[PDB]
């Protein structure tokens, strides 16, 4: 519960809203609007949320994949964010994985949604 990250197709769930903020020059943080937690990919491939601003595993690089899709890559570990068909979220270094392509879209209220194209699931950080 507290601090877990998973995927959902529940578009009404406010926990799918994110803020993308610059971290230096070429990287971003992916912050849950509702809880203030940052997405983190741990060296072991697990993905969770943290409010530890000093954490080195919250920095991401967004790379264009064409067709309006992006990859979300953790700078520290080289792992791409993945949403699995079962709704779990983890990291993989396999660039050929079909579950690492995201669409970033405006929610309409100023926040953004992070949707995995393959499964149509949105990233969610739970409180």
């Amino acid at each position: 519960k507290g601090g877990t990250v998973d995927g959902t197709r529940d578009r009404s769930d406010t926990h799918i809203q994110f803020q993308i903020s610059p971290e230096g020059n070429g990287e971003v943080l992916l912050k849950s609007t509702e809880t203030g937690q940052y997405l983190r990919i741990n060296p072991d491939g697990t993905v969770d949320g943290t409010r530890d601003r000093s954490d080195t595993h919250i920095q991401f690089q967004i790379s264009p994949e064409g067709n309006g899709e992006v990859l979300l890559k953790s700078t520290e570990t080289g792992q791409y964010l993945r949403i699995n068909p079962d709704g779990t979220v983890d990291g993989t270094r396999d660039r050929s994985d079909t579950h690492i392509q995201f669409q970033i879209s405006p929610e309409g209220n100023g926040e953004v949604l992070l949707k995995s194209t393959e499964t149509g699931q949105y990233l969610r950080i739970n409180p």
